[PDB]
């Protein structure tokens, strides 16, 4: 199982930072991305990401993950599409340039939309006058400067299994706010006071390193 | 007071939703990009962002706000220095592409600065796996479908006046979580248990619309 | 209530052979495409017709028809997908290029495909040795030299109300070859000989003009 | 006896799928085209198809047939201008973009024309109403999904050797249509009830693969 | 009547150094060619000279002549093809790039070919060692800087009427040096001496302007 | 000693047919026409024709003779004037495209200019009444396809040493039409009745291949 | 007497800060220069600056100077010997590239060269190690900081009329360094000890304000 | 230790004049630029000169210099930026073409600007009615004909040591015009009569070959 990425930007790159020890993949039909992948560490394919006989050349089914990012969201919608017809169990995450088109990559079958266009420009609007909204984005999101997002899991057999919001009163023991927990493919924000957690509970909050090693410490029993 | 944004993509269009029926001068030297500023109701103004002399032609002086999100983070810092040039007070917000490229927007004297590349692809690499970071970010900050990311202030004479965050509990008293604190150019994330409030304070949380309506109630008359 | 195209060639030109007189409004994003559409007697729209702003624009809904051909099938399938979320009922026509991509583009909501590359290409190499088959295409489906194919309505009150496809004897009456009978979304080819004729039904024949017209007759009053 | 391919689009491409296992020379001018020719299992040969020292290295001269289909009628014409001066025998097959230029391509030296834009735009027009015609060309011509066109021959004595169309009666002996017969290089679409067939005719007829595999057994023995 | 030209060279502008003075319409498709046509004093008109319909548009019918001067031989022809479409008498003047192609305009149609490049070719190769017929062909042909080649009628009761070659004795009475003799569509290249001048017959030949006049008057009343 | 070719068009394709068989470098840009410069049998050298370390890099200095055939009049210039900056003695040949620059070629240091583009706009304004003078041009110094122009020269001991032009009788003992005579560096077009040939003078006519070898024959031994 | 200038850069932008108060025809191809060229407040002339038409049309005839400055030295040469033909007095000041082009402009005729790009890169290998002579030029040629050059006439009557370089002492009496002393068309650098003065020499010195504002005084009267 | 060259121009061609025989490293993003460089026998990096991941790779931490020449003021600030952020102490001259940004480029922290187009424009307006300034300029800047401007250092245990400008008299005793002073970073021009020199300043000054060999030798031993 390794990664496949279909086409390259700057968001692909900033990807690879993360992987750049794994398997990566990059299909793209421009000439000129082969030097580009090549300086990142990554394997490059030929071809071209809409077609389907060329993203089955880049081993798309079995794969591990595949993330698409073309330079029009109708190149995008279209390269998922023929994911979908490929393999319908691969996870699929996807950038969407228009705001329009968010529904339309998941429609097409996209697992995870990624809308970074959407994001900036309300950030931008609001901004004008105060914007700690945007510092927070930028300080949190894009440099975790002092503070970080975590997903943690909670193993089985856990000091918490069965044990309510208000119970585990998890930001006072250890620093981390709670955002909201996870199950499945579905995330509560800001829980129910007496939500119980379960093992395979996703937990997700802001904390600094020190805040989400305590965290890691809280849940194993 | 009028706002001014140096160059065109989706970022400045979906900028646009939220300033539709204010005077905002757009500056470009690409012609095919009057047709769309036009689209969405916006003055244009033709010449180049990265030059002094058509910077000071579209009123960027005591303007209230300038927006910089040109092509490359080259054009994106050459114009931000043209601005500081003209006009050390008014505000600059300006997108940055690559990451080595933040501190340079800084240094070149922006006010605020987005990353909307380097977010998508952070995201992107830890959603493989989970990313329920992902889907919250998505949720919030992009579609705010259920929930949203406010900034409130403490009015003068608030009933939130000189009263500390645990005794302000305003998590328990509206629903909303408080993610931050803002005073001056200053973000305080998680802010400390015994934290005074004062007049002129910006609230940062997230919370759907009922509960953001709670919070105003709960700090004026 | 008029016809919408988008995007432009030389299939769409050819559509305005026999729309030639009724208001065709035309979306496309080229500048050059105003000039060759405006010699045709038709109405040009500037615009994205990947954008839903711009499709809308061009009064897509309540609209007669919608003709799809673009760039690309990438293209053509998102515009397909936008025209479906600001109307679900309105007729689309779609011209796939590639095999792969006619049935995405069904699922992508148009009502109707057509395949000329895939048509042109298997028609290529089967003509190779004889192709009967290509002068068949081309002098029946193409020029219409001496015979056509014909829809005819079945309308109410109709001599053939009821009638066996046997006891009707229309090729033998009329001289049009009968390849099969439409009811409603469905064409039935060689329908059975015991087969009922019902008002709103359609006759899908090949034959000379005369014998199409004495297929009309045969029909009615 | 090999095939040579002057051009390549989706079209050319297409042909590929039934000519795979056979000698084919493509030629074009444009390099990027060798890596999709070669993967599609054809000789490449990189030149000019207008220039008749490059279709003479591209063995043009004795080749089984020669399919043409440039980027316009312009090229697609003085192509097959130019394999008529090198060999006035071969099979031409050359596809018509614009309507008034199939006269032209006949004229020039094409033995078959193909006008796949000129059926699609027809097809288009008509169907903006009803168009059983156009799901009949689609289910037949391009996918054959259930019906199949067939060109079939009276081999040497057999047993529909000077036999009448009444009585030889195909229809309901075979459930094949009889669209036409084929003597020469003319198609007699709809032949008179009394022609006689002969020993090397050519039966072009709509149907399903038993009744197809049914043809070929009431002919021969 | 009137001249039309298709494309647009150096060779159609010294075309119109004497033409200029007469209705003029120069017919391409580059916007940028307008500006130029208007230059000369000529008229433009906007379209595809290889379509026929944008043919038509520029009254090629009941047109004096035709010139045709397209980028590409392929071109060139295609234009030739549909003017003879439109007209098979009207006047066609056509420039050959290719020697290849020399053959192709006239089989397309074209009256009399220029074949600039191909004459243009032979001089240089033939030029590297002595190429006195290089500048010959520069000084008469060219330049026209001392001498000239003309064309000159024997008027109707001319004193020359039924003289042979040899008696007339042009060359020693006038000066001029006869290259040929033309008749209806016949150029007779040093015409036998017992050649019979008749009414109508044009005289080609070099000579300075004097030599010239002395013809003129030489022949007739 | 070799011919270099700056630059390459369909002229210097054409020059080659009569070069073919020689060491011919040609001296471009441009990376596509190595292909079709490698195509004729001719040797390609890399470089800017219109820099003189690119023109030394060619073996400019010491060369046979130096076609310039670039694509501007500007360029072509340039080239020449390089060549004469690298050798004063150096043989150089040039097409001219505007009338305006023969002069400048010639000035630059070219020592014989061919101007196809002025030959061929006089040759089209000309032709479009009658235009004989066309068909001689074509059939003379385009196709030469009975007859051309040669250059002839007078042998040491030649029988026509010291014999005048009335006395050599060339024309009526040989069929060979005199246009001129070459000395030095000058033509006499039309040479007088009592001009004295010497051995190493030109003679310059039109004639057929056996006039031509009657002449040759007539002069010597 | 107004001036022409041909092509548009930075520098002939440069240039008209100082002429911006006198007529100036500004010729150039491209279209985009016109809004730039009426923002800089003088006109615009679209034309071929390497054509003589275009160079009349633009009024070269009889101007007080024509600045060229193309984009390739091989315009500007064509240009300058376009101007020539046209003005053979006209003062030509133009702007050479490449250093193996500096000869060709003057011979072309240009009255003055100014040659940046060999400046710069003598500057930039210069200054690699110290380069306080780049500081020199950038200090006086370009920024002219505290100190500019002069070229300050001597009047008729002056009081240095007559009196040699030793006896009048010039930087000692005024704090100008004396270069050099312009006589025709030809200047000395550092003259000899006992040069002697006459009316209309021009002075060629460096100077502040102050000191230069002194030979003016130190001359006249 | 090496100089490091971001960008390709005559300027930086003019530059390998003077360290043609050095390891210089040009790195540019544009694949043409590979030939020209290896032309002038230097090594090519490809890759993109803003990126600070391309700087490094192009060893620009402890290079002798880095030359800094980009297509644009806008990518020629941003890549100063870069090397500054890589190493602060390397010595950095870059080229600035408009004199806004003459500016920046210091303030993005290049050692030495140079302004090509800012003199060259500044020259043209001076040089327009006389302008023996620019025949200063072209003739001891750009071609050094016969005059060159000098930069030498007085070495240790020197002659001049601790001797005034006055007591020194160098003018008069090796003819070269002293212009200013250089100690440090500092340049006096025109120093004071009594400026005492010191070893390790260095001479600016204008002279004759032979005039700069007799400065040499009266300044040391």
């Amino acid at each position: 199982r390794h990664v496949v990425i279909c086409g390259w930007s700057e968001s692909t790159l900033e990807c690879l930072r993360e992987l750049r020890g794994s398997e990566v993949f990059v299909l793209a039909e421009d000439e000129n991305v082969r030097k580009k992948v090549l300086r990142s560490g990554a394997n490059f394919v030929h071809g071209d990401p809409t077609r389907v006989s060329d993203l089955e050349k880049a081993n798309v089914r079995g794969a591990r993950a595949v993330i698409v990012d073309l330079e029009s969201d109708s190149e995008t919608i279209h390269c998922i599409l023929g994911i979908r017809k490929i393999d319908e169990s691969v996870r699929i995450i996807a950038e969407a340039e228009r705001y329009e088109n968010i529904e339309q990559l998941r429609m097409a079958g996209a697992d995870q939309v990624i809308s970074p266009f959407v994001i900036s420009g309300r950030l931008m609007s609001r901004s004008i006058d105060d914007g700690y909204e945007a510092m927070f984005v930028q300080d949190v999101l894009a440099e975790e400067s002092t503070r970080r997002m975590v997903e943690v899991p909670i193993p089985e057999g856990s000091k918490l299994e069965g044990v309510s919001v208000l119970d585990a009163d998890i930001h006072d023991v250890t620093g981390v706010i709670i955002i909201g927990v996870g199950r499945g493919d579905e995330l509560i924000i800001d829980p129910p006071r007496d939500y119980s957690f379960r093992a395979g509970d996703i937990i997700l909050g802001i904390g600094k390193p020190e805040e989400i090693e305590r965290l890691k410490n809280y849940i194993s029993a």
